[PDB]
């Protein structure tokens, strides 16, 4: 479950984001006794009904199941008070796709790899416990000021399995698929996975056997796993623990990393 914060040990300070659903803020935890924190603060929009209040607590409730290092933490949520309110972990750099686009070239191949290792560790975690995201996407990885990189957001053509479009089957191995995309994301510091095709050109060219090239100065190593991760057949797919042994051994053998 989730904890009850007392809403005077809060202090909010910006709004940084909006939406359909509301807003998220930034701002301080202070619990007494303990070292004040920043955190990001989601707020429910006003007028929301009392279905709407219960479909917000229950995604506190989903979070509240998860502790790693890479899926953002929940620090507590507010329910005594109004407005109700989710608080979790300040990410000072924000969103994976903003955060890359905005630092075009500034990482190194060892630092990018860094980022889709955290990435791969939360999502075998994830995964372990039957959950499956459906939504994995750069724009959907929080990043803090250690370039440590965590799954949020607890459709989208592009990112999406071809079985999952086709017969709506959704599992940590559609899951895989998007995060090869992901990886081409990173990799690319956040270009346009099929940049202008359309969504019925993707889907017609991953049909036929089409995938996404390498991205500029990509390791032929990361390529090629990405490759692994769209494989048509869900089976023969790498599962998450293989994705992170792979990364691993890349990290340590540094390399195999020089073909490109
Ligand atoms: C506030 C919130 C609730 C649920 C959730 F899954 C994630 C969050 C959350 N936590 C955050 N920490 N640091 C950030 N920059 C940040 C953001 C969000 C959501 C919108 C994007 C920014």
């Amino acid at each position: 479950f989730a904890k009850e914060i007392d809403a005077s040990c809060i202090k909010i300070e910006k709004v940084i984001g909006v939406g359909e659903f509301g807003e998220v803020c930034s701002g301080r935890l202070k619990v007494p006794g303990k070292r004040e924190i920043c955190v990001a603060i989601k707020t429910l929009k006003a007028g929301y009904t009392d279905k709407q209040r219960r479909d917000f607590l229950s995604e506190a409730s989903i979070m509240g199941q998860f502790d790693h290092p890479n899926i953002i933490h929940l620090e507590g949520v507010v329910t005594k008070c109004k407005p109700v309110m989710i608080i979790t972990e300040y990410m000072e750099n924000g969103s994976l796709d903003a955060f890359l686009r905005k630092n075009d070239g500034r990482f190194t191949v060892i630092q990018l790899v860094g980022m889709l290792r955290g990435i791969g560790s939360g999502m075998k975690y994830l995964s372990d416990m039957s959950y499956v995201h459906r939504d994995l996407a750069a724009r959907n990885i929080l990043v803090n000021s250690n370039l440590v990189c965590k799954v949020s957001d607890f459709i989208p053509i592009r990112w999406t399995a071809p079985e999952a479009i086709a017969y709506r089957k959704f599992t940590s191995a559609s899951d895989v698929w998007s995060y090869g995309i992901v990886m081409w994301e990173v990799m690319s510091y956040g270009e346009r996975p099929y940049w202008d095709m359309s969504n019925q050109d993707v889907i017609k060219a991953i049909e036929e056997g089409y995938r996404l090239p390498p991205p500029m100065d990509c390791p032929i190593a990361l390529h090629q796993l990405m490759l692994d991760c769209w494989q048509k057949e869900r089976s023969d797919r790498p599962k998450f623990g293989q994705i992170v042994n792979m990364l691993d051994k890349l990290i340590r053998n540094p390399n195999s990393l020089k073909r490109t």
